[PDB]
């Protein structure tokens, strides 16, 4: 069981400071960005962290949401991500959710994090190049040194 907690708004990057935001067709990816990009593209570029309690304790469990046009959270259902339309929930009643990530911090790096599937145990948000997009997937990551599922996420 999970319980919504408190939220806080964040700008997330992967290792190469691109900036996550939600495109046109409600696809996640990464790109360059200035900060002043990164105001002016607000909402699409800030990320609503939500904390949960979670009755089967595994981790500082979050859900990630956008307002893009409605609230969308996002999803790993199937194991692959996409956005679905619905505001985090006050409550999940299952241990694990497809919306649902574990956030840790990255061992050996005090600021970097990384966000674990609850669904699918040692699969991971990555960043992947795809021809000239850099997408946000879902990936099975054994090791900690893993670049690919690394993040920075700022506080508003």
């Amino acid at each position: 069981y999970f319980g919504k907690l408190e939220s806080k708004l964040s700008v997330i990057r992967n290792l190469n400071d691109q900036v996550l935001f939600i495109d046109q067709g409600n696809r996640p990816l990464f790109e360059d960005m200035t900060d002043s990009d990164c105001r002016d593209n607000a909402p699409r570029t800030i990320f609503i962290i939500s904390m949960y309690k979670d009755s089967q304790p595994r981790g500082m469990a979050v859900t990630i949401s956008v307002k893009c046009e409605k609230i969308s959270t996002l999803s790993c259902e199937n194991k692959i991500i996409s956005f679905k339309e619905m505001n985090p929930p006050d409550n999940i009643k299952d241990t694990k959710s497809d919306i649902i990530f574990f956030q840790r911090s990255v061992p050996g790096h005090d600021n970097k994090m990384q966000f674990e599937s609850s669904s699918y145990e040692g699969y991971f948000l990555a960043c992947e190049k795809e021809r000239d997009l850099f997408k946000l997937i879902l990936a099975a990551a054994d090791a900690a040194g893993d670049r690919s599922i690394m993040f920075t996420v700022q506080n508003e």
